[PDB]
């Protein structure tokens, strides 16, 4: 798996997962399949962000927590749009949201609910995906054109295939905790 991970995704998704792991003690080269699953996640932000017109998205996945803070009081100070609890994975210029995206290996509807209860917010818009092809958004609300998402949706069925070649996605798939 972890010679999967450092072939599937690009060098700067893989170096902020190693970051984000050793931040929590955590190996990535022992807890492989969190290792997998952080830079799917990444790459899922990334692709989200570049789904819009431009300038449409602030990444705020991916920061160092300072700047990612930094980012959030911004936009808070110029819209007024309530400061969340935790941070957010993106900032919708559009709809002016914030966006918390989330990645399942299980079933969306549960990683939705645990979404939800976890940052506890009336204003932060859920997106949820799985590597499957469900899909599951706050008020049906999707955000992006179904080309964009179905891309999102594509490159996790993508991953997916590839992990069951390699004889990894049974693992894989078991390895997400409630
Ligand atoms: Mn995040
Ligand atoms: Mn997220």
């Amino acid at each position: 798996m972890e010679d999967f991970v450092r072939q599937c995704f690009n060098p700067m998704i893989v170096e902020l997962a190693e970051k984000a792991m050793k931040e929590y003690g955590e190996d990535p080269k022992i807890e492989t399949n969190k290792f997998a699953a952080i830079c799917t996640h990444l790459e899922v932000c990334f692709m989200y962000s570049d789904g819009g017109s431009k300038h449409r998205f602030e990444i705020i996945e991916g920061r160092d927590r300072i700047m990612a803070w930094t980012v959030v009081n911004s936009i808070c100070n110029t819209t007024g749009v309530e400061k969340p609890k935790f941070l957010p994975d993106l900032y919708d210029y559009k709809e002016n949201r914030f966006i918390e995206i989330g990645v399942t290996r299980r079933e969306v509807h549960i990683y939705y609910l645990e979404k939800a209860n976890k940052i506890k917010s009336e204003k932060t818009h859920i997106h949820i995906f799985s590597f499957t092809g469900e899909e599951m958004a706050t008020k049906a609300d999707y955000t992006l054109d179904e080309e964009s998402r179905a891309r999102i949706k594509t490159r996790l069925f993508t991953i997916r295939q590839e992990m069951a070649s390699r004889s990894l996605w049974d693992s894989f798939r078991q390895s997400e905790r409630a």
